[PDB]
């Protein structure tokens, strides 16, 4: 069961390093490290200033097609839009083939449902039109109370975002299965299983942990809906445990 699990979990990495002093060496080594003996992750995910060298690192490593994802407004989520905005953009300037941009969840939670709409929109409009895919973390270890969790959701996606993502992984609580059922029941809900894909991020350590989140995705959609497109797995040292399950 976990061979075949985990092979599928692998392709669908967004193989992440966010650290407050990362260096060029370190995006250098995850880059290297995205391209295993039994497939490539579907990205790497770093903060925007790296780009341009992971960009080089991929190509010279013969993996062109390995994206780069970043994250603006991160990982505080506030709700000033000009900055959500200027951070997307500068993300997309920095070359990026994809954001995961901060949901203004603490706004949420104070009563006010449109800031999120429109700094979703906003961010979404400049994505679009550089053909960048848009991911909106809505923090549902912040969050907590599924009510919310389930608005901050329908709000990501009437907004226009291309994935819903639980976590930023800089809080105390990041994915759990709970929280990634709730997000998946929204997609199926508002019928964008078609458009909108689902990320766990943070507390995805194990070979065992990514198994239950694809068992989720499978009972919900079928077992031929997770993709790159749809799916993708916001981790890093889940890599190795996935490859010692495939015998690395």
């Amino acid at each position: 069961d976990l061979k075949a699990s985990s092979l599928r979990a692998l392709k669908l990495m967004d193989l992440t390093t966010l650290n407050d002093d990362d260096t060029d060496e370190k995006v250098i080594a995850l880059c290297h490290q995205a391209k295993t003996p039994v497939g490539n992750t579907a990205a790497i995910c770093i903060y925007p200033r790296f780009i341009p060298i992971a960009r080089e690192t991929l190509k010279e490593q013969g993996t062109p097609e390995i994206r780069i994802a970043t994250v603006t407004n991160f990982p505080h989520g506030n709700d000033d839009i000009d900055i959500a905005l200027a951070e997307t953009r500068a993300a997309i300037a920095w070359g990026a083939d994809e954001v995961d941009v901060v949901f203004p969840y603490r706004a949420l939670m104070a009563g006010n449902e449109q800031v999120g709409f429109d700094l979703v929109k906003a961010c979404k409009e400049a994505c679009a039109a550089a053909n960048v895919l848009l991911k909106v973390i809505i923090e549902t270890g912040e969050l907590k109370d599924e009510a919310l969790i389930r608005k901050a959701s329908e709000i990501s996606i009437k907004a226009g975002a291309d994935f819903i993502k639980t976590s930023t992984g800089k809080v105390a609580v990041n994915a759990t299965p709970e929280s990634a059922r709730i997000m998946m029941e929204v997609i199926r809900d508002m019928g964008v299983e078609k458009t909108v894909g689902f990320k766990p991020a943070g507390g995805v350590r194990t070979a065992e942990d990514a198994q239950k989140y694809l068992a989720i995705a499978d009972e919900l959609f079928g077992a031929d809906w997770a993709d790159a497109r749809h799916y993708r797995f916001g981790a890093s040292s889940l890599l190795a445990s996935l490859l010692k399950a495939l015998g690395h």
